[PDB]
């Protein structure tokens, strides 16, 4: 059975133990990095195995905008769009020094999808409880962005309101969802991403 840990190594947390900028980047570059690609590429390949209402390609955090301080967490993100994925939803597979998440993902660059999903929120408030209720333990990391051992908050605000915000503000953004096992199966991982269809579906109109 795949699993999360057999490209991730779970030892590899204390890679964000390391708080100088050049030392953690060439970790983050030299031995992760090549694991993202590695595993964005059989994600991708094992959600098209099941078409869903958009595409998913591979693509791996570039980390050639900081300079300073050193990224508290890298990701694979698999978006609708070949290059390039910020301006797009995407889910991700996250890892930092509190281990490892999968999480969807609208950047404040993300401009007209974060208007489609804004809109679809706040028209579709019970259907978004309702898909809450579901999936569980749904975490709002937006508020933990700066404290990277922090426990993410539990997704609780109205998303009418929530969604009225994302469509309409510059500076909006949204990042929620899970934290899971380094022993998770991909195939559980794979349906955890599927999860997001609602809103990946939402978000492209
Ligand atoms: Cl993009
Ligand atoms: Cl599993």
């Amino acid at each position: 059975i795949e699993r999360l840990q057999d490209y991730l190594l779970p030892e590899w947390v204390s890679i964000f133990d390391i708080a100088d900028f050049s030392g953690r980047m060439l970790r983050i570059r030299g031995d992760i990095r090549p694991a993202l690609l590695r595993l964005a590429s059989r994600l991708a390949e094992l959600l098209n195995e099941s078409p869903g209402p958009r595409p998913w390609y591979p693509h791996v955090a570039s980390h050639m905008r900081r300079r300073v301080n050193p990224p508290p967490e890298t990701w694979l993100a698999l978006g609708p769009e070949k290059r390039g994925y910020k301006s797009y939803a995407h889910s991700g597979v996250f890892i930092g020094g509190r281990g490892l998440s999968v999480r969807f993902i609208l950047k404040d660059e993300a401009i007209e999808e974060r208007k489609n999903l804004g809109r679809w929120m706040s028209r579709s408030g019970p259907a978004f409880e309702q898909w809450k209720k579901k999936v569980g333990d749904l975490r709002d990391f937006g508020p933990v962005h700066d404290d990277p051992m922090a426990d993410p908050p539990k997704v609780e605000w109205d998303p009418r309101v929530f969604g009225e915000r994302l469509g309409s503000l510059k500076s909006a953004s949204l990042d929620i969802g899970f934290r899971v096992t380094f022993d998770t199966s991909l195939a559980g991982i794979v349906k955890t991403i599927r999860t997001f269809d609602l809103l990946y579906a939402e978000a492209e109109k």
